[PDB]
């Protein structure tokens, strides 16, 4: 809507308090100006029509338990796109400052999230297994970087492909947690997950096996379920991933890390310059290879580490 930049203040769904760009025009919208083409956030009422009302609010104070998944949703948007604007130069997830459109309050006790080929759409769980998902910082980013690679790469969603898209989530889902700095870790969706039980998440990149995902190639998920297990044998990518940031001997393979901001610096290059649509496992490590040479050279630690990442997870 036209109006004017405004900025509001809310409590996100784990009760902290932030400021968040609003627009005023009769009501206060969530919509940021401030980033690319704008932020939009949309309320879907419980049901499943997309992306239902641009969020409008009377006083520009989002304190209402109903509130809460917008508020997060809206600020999280905005905290990925920074991300990739200052980390990666690179505007919103087309590359030209695409608005960001979000949807919350998805049907009824939704345990899930997902970009749907134009938005992100946010459930609020069901109390038990998830609370509303927008409260993940991982989570947010996770489904925007969808949106990045779908206009990059553009990683078929099954089999190996589907895996490394799942895995490019996890990674710059995890990479923006950590340029927030509140709390980051390895896992993911930990803070939107079993409120009722504490220190566990969906995923770990640090260790996979921790709930039942693959940690080495020999032991990937051959089937249908999934799309061909592609949550499942991400798995073996984030295992590398975290491998080439942090170190780590896995199955009897060392592997020097080279921190955070050059494992995206690499996996960005990667998935901007070389991967493609049907990209398996092996193409990628040749495309993470190549990425390290370009950026720090082939002599590099940083091409040394990556090699002996994907080598421990068995990746060739
Ligand atoms: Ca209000
Ligand atoms: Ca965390
Ligand atoms: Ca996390
Ligand atoms: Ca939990
Ligand atoms: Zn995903």
């Amino acid at each position: 809507i036209t109006g004017t930049s405004t900025v509001g203040v809310g409590r996100g769904v784990l009760g902290d308090q932030k400021n968040i760009n609003t627009t005023y025009s009769t009501y206060y919208y969530l919509q940021d100006n401030t980033r690319g083409n704008g932020i939009f956030t949309y309320d879907a009422k419980y049901r499943t029509t997309l992306p239902g009302s641009l969020w409008a609010d009377a006083d520009n104070q989002f304190f209402a338990s109903y509130d809460a998944p917008a508020v997060d949703a809206h600020y999280y948007a905005g905290v990925t796109y920074d991300y990739y604007k200052n980390v990666h130069n690179r505007l919103s997830y087309d590359g030209n400052n695409a608005a960001i459109r979000s949807s919350v309050h998805y049907s009824q006790g939704y345990n899930n999230a997902f970009w749907n080929g134009s938005q992100m759409v946010y459930g609020d769980g069901d109390g038990q297994t998830f609370i509303p998902l927008s409260g993940g910082i991982d989570v947010v980013a996770h489904e925007l970087t969808h949106a990045v690679t779908d206009y990059t790469a553009g990683l078929i969603y099954q089999n190996e492909s589907g895996a490394i898209n799942e895995a490019i989530s996890d990674i710059f889902g995890t990479l923006v947690e950590f340029y927030a700095n509140k709390n980051p870790d390895w896992e993911i969706g930990e803070d939107v997950y079993t409120p009722g039980i504490s220190g566990d998440s969906l995923r770990s990149m640090s260790d996979p096996a921790k709930y039942g995902d693959p940690d080495h190639y020999s032991k990937r998920y051959t089937g249908t379920q999934d799309n061909g297990g592609v949550h499942i044998n991400s798995g073996i990518i984030n295992k590398a991933a975290y491998l080439i940031s942090q170190g780590g001997t896995h199955y009897g393979v060392s592997v020097v890390g080279i921190g955070r901001d050059k494992l995206g610096k690499i996996f960005y290059r990667a998935l901007t310059q070389y991967l493609t649509p049907t990209s398996n496992f092996s193409q990628l490590r040749a495309a993470a290879v190549q990425s390290a040479t370009d950026l720090y050279g082939s002599t590099s630690q940083e091409v040394a580490s990556v090699k002996q990442a994907f080598d421990a997870v068995g990746v060739k």
